[PDB]
């Protein structure tokens, strides 16, 4: 195999004096050799402090040059980074770190989260990111350290994704998965090796796209990763021009915002260096696809994928957002919903898209054998995406098998929000749905029934969500206060019908 | 890993009814699904006849759809194909088959070779290719067979390479090597996944370029492989036009011939479909490069590589034939000649190019661990090429460490020809050199001295070479008959003086 460490090590031997990390706002630039030196220094320090290979270490930080260094240093040592969304609140972060039996937690989020981890009794050593590396500069002691033995099936990285109930699942990415999780960017997207590559780091590092397909791929191809700490679409387009960005890979949400900024820049706008605009994370709305086609340059590529199996379908110069086909690495099937992996659907019958679990695939969810058995069956990964084969022989993605909402490319299950809002004073029933939204894809929407003879307020419900343990980004954008909810003859709420009722 | 069998199997699930193999002159076309069926049928038949996984099977045939089916059927069964140049004569072939402990030999080269194999006592079962499959149509019997378990380090394919002495060595290519031996065509050459790929099969299947980088790459990317049975430059260019070929990978020898044909044909040929013109196998002479740039369309890419480690250096749109830099997968060093793998020379000093032995690398020469130890040392493969780092930070390929001649992308050692000509009646002393030649790169040249007072003739010596055990393509293109070789008091040839005298 070629591990992340190996890809980046080899890249640094080929292009030592070429810029690896650019942070234009902070005036920081690091060559491949400089980055390597810093990764080594941070690895040596962690090792001197006692950290061992195969130990799990949480990483909870927004995108920055410092977190890039920390993640790669953990991997260099042989520790398994468990990347966590820094927008999550203290109790959720502490409980995930506890259940993960992690050895340390590198955080940039800082004091209340740190206390939560301590009080949880996990025993994870809390490390402030700024105490490890600051503005690219490590605090190091200790000799150079050995290379850990990495084995193909062995845990390498952990990424989290939402289940239909409970806390997010910890997807274990094996060492062997790294190469294909990078190289689809060559085979599908058409990136090629070279120092010409200038990649805009829009996507979060704590998800597989922002990590493997953006950061690792940029450096592994001997190019430059441009760090973006906060998404501002006007500033982003200015970076494209300023850094001469050649490729950008983002959500339909990002691209709706970018294409709008592009249009608003007027008839003089030129973004000549940009050769690739790639999208993933959610269904690309047709309206967004039109603005992207009309206002941004480069080849447009739709990339369908999952945390668990990475890229499974794609489309170059798509005419619609729903239609894609398997590329290199990939084998796919559409099977009867609820049926076995061999129960392939007829002609144009709808079913669940399932994808072969090969090199790119996760090896299970940490400490969740039941959740794993539901998703990994007879060599296949079950996407929970509804799909159909077209007369053209392509795959049309139609929606979810489950009730998962996808907003800003983030999976949010309605139960997360229903659990919280169900305890808000005055609420007698709550059902949460996703409404079609050009910007967000699906907009989190609460349908709430007040106690008889009482009223409810969208402002008060929103306040309650914000003070709750629920991540702020997940809270409802809109509330519908209703006297009743549509129900079947078994008193279950007709969720899909309700979507049509309030849309 | 992703084995050859998996790449091709997955391709066939994605593009079943797309053309995989085209032989336009025979009117033979086979879809990916049709090819897989013929591969399965041949594999089943071979298993019925007693062939088993990891048994070695020689393949001795020129390029054809039938040998493609046979090689892939052997692999599908789990046998190890050992690909041999069909231009080698019967004694060399039989002895290589014997030395390899081959179970069987699939031959399209006739009864004399069959008899030599039989009489050698090797016990290798002789199989006529045309008795297995002919014009794409298999003779099918036997029940379905299992797809055997394949392991990363397990022998997958054997390819032959010449040493400084003795018979060619059998380089064992492991299962794990297939993927990077294909994917460098994406990262370096810029081929991408898709049915748009129409690849012209110029390169011999019995070397690693023609097999991995041409045949397997074409099919694995869901494209079409256009079979070429016999190279004729005008006919090849007509295939580019007729089949709308998008990529062609060949030697500088091929390209010299093609560029001349294209120059002559001018506007009567429409070559604009051709998007990639790639070269490897020998130093690209600057005069060939110039005419290639002038007369052939598409992006020009020089690929440096070896049987043992595949691609190690490249250059897009090269200005010279000798300067290249490492691409994806590759890590290189230049070390003191005769020194250890850690004895890196100072930039600007000449030394041996060595390349990291990673996933792509062979695992050793069959039954020759001494020869293996000379070439595979502490995780590095030693190329026997002399090289230097340029002030521009690139690698400049110079000569050989070992006197190897490279003619038409074929390695030939002078000793092979010298040992044969030393027995020709009338010959007393012989030195064989390779003279610079635009078409062949190096032209095999024999400097010969007659017995006292006798005469030699180029015609008689040529006749002797042709009737000898030496492969015909290796025989001298030119003879210099001399009264005496220039030699010192030690009776040793003043090589520089000789080359000067005949150049
Ligand atoms: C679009 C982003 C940047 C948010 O926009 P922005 O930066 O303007 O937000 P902000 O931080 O300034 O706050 C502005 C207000 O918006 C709210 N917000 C934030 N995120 C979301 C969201 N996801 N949904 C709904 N609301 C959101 C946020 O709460 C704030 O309002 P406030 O709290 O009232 O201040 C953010 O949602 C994002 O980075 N999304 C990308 C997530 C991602 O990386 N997804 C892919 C993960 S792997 C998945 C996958 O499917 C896949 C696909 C292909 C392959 Cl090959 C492999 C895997
Ligand atoms: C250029 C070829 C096609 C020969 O041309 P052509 O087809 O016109 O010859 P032909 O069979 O019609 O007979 C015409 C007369 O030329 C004579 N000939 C044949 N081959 C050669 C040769 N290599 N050197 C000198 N003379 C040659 C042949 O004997 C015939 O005269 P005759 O015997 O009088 O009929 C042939 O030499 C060839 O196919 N060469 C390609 C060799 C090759 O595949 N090399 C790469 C192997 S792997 C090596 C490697 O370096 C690498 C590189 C990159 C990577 Cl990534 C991995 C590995
Ligand atoms: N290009 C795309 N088109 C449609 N849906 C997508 C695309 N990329 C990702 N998704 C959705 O996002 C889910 C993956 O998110 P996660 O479960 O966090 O890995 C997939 O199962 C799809 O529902
Ligand atoms: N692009 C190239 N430029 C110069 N020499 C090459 C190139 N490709 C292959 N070679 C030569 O061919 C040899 C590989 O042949 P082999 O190891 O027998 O497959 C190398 O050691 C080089 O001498
Ligand atoms: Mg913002
Ligand atoms: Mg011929």
């Amino acid at each position: 195999m070629q591990t992340v460490n190996e890809m980046l090590r080899r890249a640094a031997t080929r292009a030592p004096d070429h810029c690896a990390l650019a942070v234009p706002a902070r005036g920081l630039r690091l060559t491949h050799a400089e980055l390597r030196a810093r990764v080594e220094a941070v690895a040596a320090r962690l090792h001197a402090d006692g950290l061992r290979p195969q130990q799990r270490v949480a990483v909870v930080a927004p995108n920055s040059a410092d977190v890039v260094i920390a993640i790669l240093a953990l991997h260099r040592l042989g520790a398994v980074p468990a990347l966590l969304n820094p927008r999550l609140k203290s109790a959720e972060l502490a409980e995930l770190i506890k259940r993960g039996e992690m050895t340390a937690a590198v955080i940039a989020v800082g004091r209340q989260v740190a206390d939560a981890i301590f009080q949880s009794g996990s025993g994870a050593r809390i490390i402030f990111l700024g105490d490890l590396v600051r503005d690219g500069e490590p605090y190091s002691y200790g000799p150079p350290i050995e290379d850990p033995q990495r084995e193909p099936a062995q845990p390498a990285f952990i990424f989290y994704t939402s289940g239909t109930t409970g806390l997010p699942k910890a997807a274990i990415i094996p060492q062997r998965a790294a190469e294909s999780r990078v190289l689809f960017m060559s085979t599908q997207v058409g990136l090629r090796h070279g120092r010409h590559n200038v990649v805009l780091g829009l996507m979060p590092l704590y998800h597989v796209v922002g990590f493997f397909a953006v950061l690792v791929a940029a450096l592994a191809l001997d190019g430059t990763y441009v760090v973006v700490e906060e998404f501002r679409p006007v500033d982003a387009l200015q970076l494209v021009q300023q850094e001469q960005v050649t490729s950008l890979f983002a959500t339909p949400t990002h691209l709706d915002a970018l294409a709008a900024a592009a249009a608003h820049a007027g008839s003089s706008l030129k973004l000549d260096s940009l050769r690739h605009v790639t999208f993933a994370g959610a269904t690309m709305p047709d309206a967004v696809l039109e603005t992207v086609h009309q206002h941004l340059p480069g080849e447009k590529v739709n990339i369908y994928g999952t945390t668990e199996a990475m890229n499974s379908l794609y489309m170059r110069q798509p005419k619609t957002g729903t239609e894609m086909a398997p590329g290199f690495f990939s084998e796919v099937r559409i099977v009867r919903i609820g049926g076995g992996v061999d129960e392939i659907v007829a002609n144009g019958e709808e079913g669940e898209l399932i994808v072969a679990a090969s090199d790119s695939a996760f090896v299970g969810y940490l400490n969740q054998p039941q959740a794993t058995a539901e998703k990994l069956q007879d060599g296949w990964y079950r996407t929970s995406d509804v799909a159909v084969w077209t007369p053209e022989g392509t795959v049309r993605i139609l929606g979810r098998v489950d009730d998962m909402i996808i907003s800003g490319g983030e999976n949010i299950h309605p139960s997360e929000i229903e659990r919280v809002l169900g305890t808000a004073p005055g609420v007698t029933e709550v059902v949460v749905i996703g409404l079609a939204d050009q910007r967000w894809g699906q907009s989190v929407t609460a349908c709430v029934v007040p106690r008889l003879g009482e009223t409810l307020s969208a402002d008060a419900l929103d306040t309650f969500c914000r003070s709750s343990e629920l991540a702020d980004f997940k809270r409802p954008k809109r509330y519908f206060i209703l006297d009743q909810l549509p129900k079947n003859a078994l008193n279950k709420v007709l969720r899909r019908q309700l979507v049509q009722q309030v849309s």
